[PDB]
């Protein structure tokens, strides 16, 4: 058993946009790194119906590239508004130890909000990967707008997972006016603007209890005018896509890198990539 494994996560609230052609950058492969596990979460509209017939392109392009490197897809799950894919290096898998499971939780009767958790075991350690989506208008279990639900949190089980990641647009925003937020951005006072971020408020209500975010040192990833680096100040600039981590069993998870990918400008949000090292 290796003593450590590397995990990359990426999430993008990509809306109606199709998978780009350069995937290596998106997945953090472009520096020569070969991580053990890769999870990709997207949020948007119409993935299941698939009017545009993008599904077959996604499969082809992700499968070509990743199969080439020795990955196997453990699971792809899509609903109308969320997608979560998890890949693992083939060499790590043992069929009768894996216990691959996915639940979907749906909160509203239109099945647009909730989340997905995919869990699996390697080297006798359980990994769980969650993504979630909530809209501002929703009635929820928490009576907040945040994309949290206890059923999605595998640290609140009697047998909690060893390594947990929660990736996506949590529907946490910066709670101040757009002029002030832009001023802080222009001065590169990232910690000053993070003071207004709603994750700490959610945590005060004991949502995302004991989940940690890596230090943010990049500018808000939303809301941009498509194909520019210009903020549309009709919304307060915010950090939308986030990566949170936890261990249920006292394992060390060390973030190596956490950054937005500013080369991807096709849309209003920028994708966010995190890299972690975990000690088994
Ligand atoms: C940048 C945006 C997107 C990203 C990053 C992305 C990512 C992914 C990934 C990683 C997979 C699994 C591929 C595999 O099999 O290895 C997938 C599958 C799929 N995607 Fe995309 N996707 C995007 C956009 C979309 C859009 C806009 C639609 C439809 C409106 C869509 C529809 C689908 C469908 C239907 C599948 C499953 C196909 C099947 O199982 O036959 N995706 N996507």
């Amino acid at each position: 058993p290796p003593a450590q494994l590397s995990v990359h996560t990426v999430s993008w609230n990509s809306g109606h946009e199709r998978a780009p052609t350069n995937l290596e950058e998106l997945l953090g492969l472009n520096s020569g790194e070969t991580p053990d596990v890769i999870a990709v979460a997207v949020q948007g509209f119409g993935f299941q119906t698939d009017k545009p017939q993008q599904g077959p392109a996604c499969v082809k392009n992700f499968q070509s590239l990743l199969t080439s490197k020795g990955y196997t897809k453990l699971k792809n799950t899509i609903t109308e508004t969320m997608g979560l894919t998890v890949y693992c290096l083939e060499k790590h898998l043992d069929q009768n130890t894996l216990k691959n499971e996915t639940i979907i939780v749906t909160v509203d009767d239109q099945k647009k909000s909730g989340g997905i958790v995919t869990s699996f075991t390697i080297y006798n350690k359980r990994f769980s990967f969650t993504t979630s989506r909530m809209s501002d208008e929703d009635v929820t279990s928490t009576n907040t707008k945040y994309a949290y639900d206890t059923r999605l949190d595998y640290s609140k089980k009697d047998d909690p997972s060893d390594f947990l990641f929660w990736i996506g647009d949590l529907n946490v925003r910066v709670e101040t006016n757009a002029t002030h937020a832009k001023s802080l951005v222009d001065q590169n006072n990232i910690d000053g603007l993070m003071a207004f971020d709603q994750l700490k408020k959610a945590k005060e209500q004991k949502l995302f209890d004991g989940w940690t975010e890596p230090q943010v040192t990049f500018k808000p990833t939303y809301k941009f005018k498509p194909n520019t680096d210009e903020y549309d100040l009709s919304a307060t600039p915010s950090w939308t896509d986030r990566a949170l981590y936890k261990s249920g069993t006292g394992k060390t998870i060390q973030p190596l890198s956490y950054n937005s990918l500013t080369n991807y400008k096709q849309t209003e949000h920028r994708p966010v990539l995190a890299k972690f090292r975990v000690t088994l």
